[PDB]
């Protein structure tokens, strides 16, 4: 009773998951030292 | 200037980075196949 309706939920974290990596990342751009 | 006040505000990103990247594989267990 769930093929893949899990897969989509996660897909949409996978998103988010993403979103906040890249902030880090942009910051430290800013403060590499 | 600032010397950590960004290294600060992206270790409150790594921690919410992380709480999506748990979520996510969670929910694969769920649906491994």
């Amino acid at each position: 009773c769930g093929g893949d309706n899990i897969e989509q939920k996660i897909d949409d974290i996978d998103h988010e998951i993403a979103d906040l990596q890249a902030k880090r990342t942009r910051l430290v751009q800013q403060h590499p030292r």
